[PDB]
């Protein structure tokens, strides 16, 4: 059967199965209803940056259609929804005069949510700050933003905390550091070589390093605040992908584990043991902030639960570890990506080069953080796959190779949850074909089709698999 086993009996009780978006990718509208810009609006605005030259100006249009999009997640059997909320649609210059025709939007998408018994899920950041505070304070590079930050959580908990009880604060901030501070291929677009100016070897670390204390300072704010009224709770969405060792020799075991600990454990280990990574301490050295035992004891504990946005794996190789002049973040962690083991590719790929189809490699990531960091509660908060562009409508909605992923995948974290990982929920990204970064609308994530000259929805096969799955 095409279920391949799987139904809500096949988890825990009360699991939460959802869909996923963010504001910029989904929402449109994006310099109307007074929203002022993110640093995405400008990067994608600019010719070259954004494949095609397109921009989120419209995406899909969920900013009009919200109720339409609720009604289908809804008839597919889902229990909840992630979004963001746009943080320059509240504040448009990022801070001071709040923008009351946004929080409108915002309390009638959660109030249409809770009326049609979806859960609300709610990101308060998901790449895009205001502009304003990238010019004004240089964004992440700033320990400012943690005030910034702060008030602008103070705000959504108060406005929309009574019916929000589940929270997130960043997304991919790891992604953030990467390529908006070492490779430079997103906003601000920083790095060594680059026109706007950056350090690929340091950058990255100051900006993981303000996430994590803004992080903790939004969190001591809703404890201290709302938490006894609202009685809510808020996480953080880390991205992990799999390492596995190409061999079983000490140096390729060595590799897999400092990719990890350089990839997750360079959050997970502040979050939940008050110190970075002991690879990162020993490599990184004064180019790794240093916490303050007050500081550390701060972010220590603050997240109710671990957001994991988890998609594919690789197989990691060793080397000597080797005294040498820093350069980068990514060329820190001195190990040495490989295709393939015993002459065969890891997986096959999808539409995105990096995004390959290794369904174990959700088993590999879910049983480490149970079996390394205590088995805190988790939930799966994006994992999905990609279509090219170009196809067909009909192309589209017979979506086999999807529904292949999400029974693969889903049947590995059944396994991993079967063998007492702590996971609460698992969400699909996306509920929509969307606007996807730097690919534009050239990747198609959707279990929904969106025909964008037209802005139709269409589900394809994996959303019926989801509803046939989901049933109650
Ligand atoms: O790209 C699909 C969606 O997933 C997100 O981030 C991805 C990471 O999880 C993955 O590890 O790396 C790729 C490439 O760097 C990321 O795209 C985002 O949260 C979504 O916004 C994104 O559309
Ligand atoms: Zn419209």
């Amino acid at each position: 059967n095409w279920l391949g086993g799987l139904s809500r009996a096949a988890f825990p009780k009360r699991f939460v199965f959802g869909t996923v978006t963010s504001a910029y990718q989904v929402e449109g509208m994006a310099a109307s209803g007074g929203r002022g810009p993110s640093i995405w609006d400008a990067f994608a605005h600019t010719p070259g940056n954004v494949a095609g030259n397109q921009n989120g100006d419209v995406a899909t249009d969920q900013y009009h259609r919200y109720k339409e999009d609720v009604n289908l997640m809804k008839s597919l059997n889902f229990d909840a929804y992630r979004f963001s909320i746009s943080w320059s649609r509240i504040f448009p210059d990022g801070e001071g005069r709040v923008n009351q025709e946004g929080v409108a939007y915002y309390n009638n998408l959660i109030n249409y949510l809770l009326q049609k018994g979806i859960t609300p899920y709610v990101n308060l950041y998901h790449y895009d700050l205001p502009l304003a505070l990238e010019k004004k304070y240089g964004g992440w590079l700033n320990a400012k933003m943690a005030d910034l930050f702060t008030e602008y959580a103070d705000f959504c908990f108060k406005t929309f905390g009574n019916r929000v009880k589940h929270w997130f604060t960043f997304n991919q901030p790891r992604i953030v550091a990467l390529l908006g501070y070492d490779q430079g291929t997103n906003p601000p677009k920083r790095c060594t070589k680059c026109a706007a100016g950056g350090n690929s070897a340091t950058e990255p670390y100051i900006v993981a390093h303000n996430f994590l204390l803004s992080h903790a300072a939004a969190v001591a704010r809703y404890r201290t605040k709302y938490q006894a009224a609202q009685q809510g709770k808020v996480g953080i969405v880390l991205d992990f992908n799999w390492y596995e060792a190409l061999s079983n020799s000490t140096e390729d075991q060595a590799a897999a584990q400092r990719a990890r600990d350089f990839h997750i454990g360079w959050y997970l280990d502040p979050l939940i043991n008050g110190h970075y990574p002991q690879i990162m301490q020993d490599l990184v050295k004064d180019r790794l902030p240093k916490f303050t035992p007050e500081q550390a004891r701060l972010v220590k504990g603050s997240a109710d639960y671990i957001g994991i946005n988890q998609y594919t794996a690789s197989y990691m190789k060793g080397q000597q570890l080797m005294q040498q002049t820093p350069t980068s973040y990514s060329a820190d962690w001195q190990v040495t990506y490989v295709f393939a083991k015993n002459g065969k590719p890891i997986g096959p790929q999808a539409n995105s080069n990096w995004l390959y189809i290794v369904p174990w490699g959700m088993y590999g990531c879910v049983n480490y953080i149970k079996q390394k960091y205590g088995n805190p509660t988790v939930v799966i908060t994006e994992n999905g796959m990609d279509q090219p562009a170009n196809l067909s409508r009909d192309q589209y909605l017979r979506d086999t190779t999807r529904v292949h992923f999400y029974r693969s995948y889903l049947t590995q974290l059944k396994k991993a949850i079967d063998e007492g990982a702590n996971v609460a929920g698992y969400f699909a990204w996306s509920l929509l074909d969307n606007f996807e970064w730097l690919s534009g609308y050239t990747s198609k994530f959707g279990i929904v089709y969106v025909d964008f000259n037209t802005l139709e929805r269409h589900p394809k096969a994996s959303a019926y698999w989801f509803r046939d799955m989901l049933k109650h």
